């Protein structure tokens, strides 16, 4: 009942679909790229999206990007706002590749879902918390 | 109060716990492990689960992990989603090793959380946005 | 709306709202040579909303500027590192030699509720089909 518009880079992109049992949606290469071993490359996608109003999309490799194309995604995860609407706002994974590799047009490499965006909030700033330190940084060990 | 089901691969997995000031629940190797460096492994995590009805699980590294064991998780986050949940749909967590390194079994080398599905969305395919 | 409250490690650190993710910056300069880690002390500590935490990504730009990836991929922020000596890091890997400046935007978070308490109850068997996973469903 919410609603995507989603606005294809051109007539011979694989037109996206949500699978019963994928909960987040596979996005695809918009065109065949070849890239080196210790390399990078900006994957176009070949989606442009007007999302729901106050939600955001968050993009991330499926599990198997790595063994079936030897990439990694360069910020983790990507973060498309609700803004980024216009009729030329491509989405695009950021690849590096940990060996050489070709992806074909068409291919499923990273997958998407939707969610509220956070909810307002100030930043005040104080002098002095007055909490007790957690630690971090594997402070409660491995065992 | 929520119910995850959580099946364990044999009984030499040692259970896992949720500690108080830990937002997310740490996850742990089901067996020792061998990588070299520039290589893969899934490493096993020796759980099967049921999530609530309606939920996904979201898997990733604890910042400890790269300094202990000099892996980084190759799909960032990984999504578990609400249908594997089978008696075999046991998680992994996709390693890539930066330097030859050795993980044992009981080590907790990544965590989860459990959230909402997205729900039903409509893909309504448009010509120009606006 | 929902207070942040902020600590800054000193002075020097510069200052940082409608829901958008919020940058973090690099509290001190640092080198970082090709195939080498460090953290990168980002000089906040915050003390978030009841029943929050936070993650942080990288920002879009920051292979590009950096040559860095972020080990731990998202770091979560635990809603208990509220202490005044519980400051903010960026885990950092360099895939080439790089230098980052003080002040230097380099990652970006949000807050989110976090997981309610849940009932973790071991079975012996779940009784559900399997779906299979690790790219069961291909590429094409
Ligand atoms: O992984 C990403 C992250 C962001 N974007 C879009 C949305 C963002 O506003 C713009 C600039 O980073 O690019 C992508 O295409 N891919
Ligand atoms: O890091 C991950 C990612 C996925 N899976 C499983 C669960 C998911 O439903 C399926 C395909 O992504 O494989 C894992 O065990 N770990
Ligand atoms: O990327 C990260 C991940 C974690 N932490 C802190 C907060 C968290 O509660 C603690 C344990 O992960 O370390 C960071 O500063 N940055
Ligand atoms: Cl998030
Ligand atoms: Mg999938
Ligand atoms: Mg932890």
């Amino acid at each position: 009942t919410m609603q995507i518009k989603i606005k294809y880079l051109d007539e011979t992109q694989t037109r996206i679909s949500k699978i019963e049992q994928g909960d987040w949606i596979d996005l695809r290469a918009a065109e065949d790229v070849t890239i080196k071993k210790d390399e990078f490359k900006l994957v176009p996608l070949g989606v442009a999206m007007e999302l729901p109003e106050g939600y955001e999309a968050h993009v991330v490799p499926r599990s198997s990007t790595y063994k079936n194309f030897g990439v990694i995604q360069t910020n983790s995860m990507g973060v498309i706002d609700e803004s980024y609407k216009g009729d030329n706002d491509f989405w695009f994974f950021p690849a590096y590749a940990l060996r050489d590799t070709e992806i074909k047009k068409g291919d499923r490499i990273c997958q998407f879902r939707i969610m509220k965006k956070m909810p307002a909030v100030e930043l005040v700033e104080v002098e002095h918390l007055g909490n007790e330190d957690r630690g971090g940084l594997g402070s409660t060990g491995t065992k």
